[PDB]
């Protein structure tokens, strides 16, 4: 199994530069909307606390400059939504896709086009951990880069960049400027919950071992929901929710194993150990391939 | 694990069929590239003469498709193992590109198409053994490997075949394959494969950039000294182009490149003690040293 990331083509048509005064980052271009982190207002020195209502009241449409490459677009309308700033400009983008924002789960993963000044760097396959991090490859000049899902023809937006925690991690918004955690966009440092394995994907990694031949873990018991939280909580794993349950469906289907049998199999490994043996050619289990990703590898 | 943006390449993904077989090509300019196996019925892969299937075949019997556009082929020729179907409209998203022949232990990005159209992209390395470890299933042929240097796309690597053991094996765009392999449905084995050393090597530095050195060491060696060391557990030879090639990298954390040799050697004879690096339990080795230095 890969990390496998979307293709990004229709993100990077999408992709402006957003400057004010010196100060520039990415910004996401939708129809006559460019959505971007509102800390561009923001001299260096404002980052160490900032008044966004403040800096922004001195600010007019041209105090912006929005650039697809090197060709300006003229901004004729802004405010604020958040922690993000929407820019109305004069041009509809002609490379806009069918779109949606969405905000996502933890545990979920989505793909993240890395972007500097705009223009498309890499693009890699990210988690969103259960205290609201992701393990990221971003620089400086990398805020305003998105992550997305696509589905059919349909772009999902679930993540704009905002910045980087103290232990190397990172932290963000929603297309709406809502962020993920308990996070703010302030030069302060501020710290993630301890984090947890992601259960729900774990499971999903034993079924895509069974879809593979791989199951000698698989045991003749079962469990409750209830009893299997309780444990998985003191190996620092995440409780079940029923969305987890329900998005276990299709590779229950597919396998014959019922998520609870399963859950059984993975409290035994919890409480056993390995014993020596490893899971498709792995002694760890893995915690970022959800549902969904198993299914779109395995076909 | 980082792959280049695929939107250029994803603007030359079409359909080919030609019977019931269907794959992918990749248009440039008026030329659709694809493998020459497209032109076989499942009679015809056990053991297909190519160029007496081919001139049984006239432009008619193949069918691209861009979308909901079909194509007119207007001419076709046969070019080692991939078929150019020549067509009467010019790509207008052909970006600027180059063919070229990458060597072991390089690292490209592959865009997984199915019907032409788009799937996923990710990064792989050439193995020593000339294989790859992809992610492809049936109908992924055609599908490419690339480089992206400034606008220009490299193409290296069209996708044809999986071996038994799971892992990959296709040509470069002239049609020629990495590796001994062929194009016929027949269980093919690869050589032995080594470690990428000079990648495990930028790995390592990777992890020290990122704050993780327990691995380090004290010690040194020469590169002689290492290079037996490597051999016996099947890693590639480190060269002294290697060792340039690591410089920046050394220079960034003040680690000589023997020095991190050193720490490589103590890994080999005494493994990772339960213990991980960058999060994996094993060394990695599809990661260049121009891939680390870039996303640092
Ligand atoms: C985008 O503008 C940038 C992205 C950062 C840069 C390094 N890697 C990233 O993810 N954000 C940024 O500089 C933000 C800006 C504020 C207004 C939110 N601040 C930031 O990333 O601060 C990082 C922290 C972590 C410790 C080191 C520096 C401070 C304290
Ligand atoms: C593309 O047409 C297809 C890609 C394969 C399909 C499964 N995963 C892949 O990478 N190639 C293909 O079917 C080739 C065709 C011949 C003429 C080269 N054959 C092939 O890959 O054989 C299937 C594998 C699976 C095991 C049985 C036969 C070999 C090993």
């Amino acid at each position: 199994f890969r990390k496998m990331a979307f293709p990004s083509g229709k993100v990077e048509g999408c992709m402006v530069q957003v400057t004010c005064g010196t100060t520039t980052l990415n910004g996401l271009w939708l129809d006559d909307v460019v959505y971007c982190p509102r800390h561009v207002i923001c001299t260096s020195e404002d980052m160490l606390n900032p008044n966004y209502e403040d800096l922004l009241i001195r600010k007019s449409n041209h105090n912006f400059l929005v650039q697809a490459g090197n060709v300006q677009l003229r901004v004729i309308g802004h405010s604020m939504q958040n922690c993000v700033l929407k820019l109305k400009v004069d041009t509809a983008n002609p490379k806009t896709p069918k779109y949606k924002f969405v905000r996502i789960q933890p545990g979920q993963t989505f793909s993240v086009l890395a972007c500097y000044n705009g223009s498309p760097s890499g693009v890699y396959q990210c988690a969103m951990r259960p205290n609201f991090t992701i393990k990221g490859s971003f620089l400086n000049g990398s805020c305003g880069s998105v992550g997305f899902n696509i589905d059919y023809d349909c772009v999902s937006f679930c993540y704009m960049h905002h910045m980087e925690l103290p232990t190397g991690v990172h932290a963000g918004t929603d297309l709406e400027g809502n962020f993920y955690g308990p996070f703010v966009d302030r030069q302060t440092a501020q710290a993630a919950g301890t984090d947890t394995t992601i259960t729900v994907n774990v499971l999903a990694w034993l079924y895509a071992a069974v879809i593979n031949g791989d199951r000698w873990f698989l045991n003749r018991f079962t469990t409750t929901l209830n009893d299997f939280n309780l444990v998985a909580m003191k190996y620092n794993y995440e409780p079940l929710t029923q969305d987890h349950v329900d998005i276990l469906g299709p590779l229950s289907a597919q396998t014959g194993i019922a998520v609870l049998d399963m859950c059984a199999s993975l409290k035994e490994l919890l409480q056993n150990g390995m014993n020596g043996r490893t899971i498709l050619g792995s002694a760890l289990l893995e915690d970022e391939f959800t549902p969904f990703d198993v299914v779109r590898q395995c076909s």
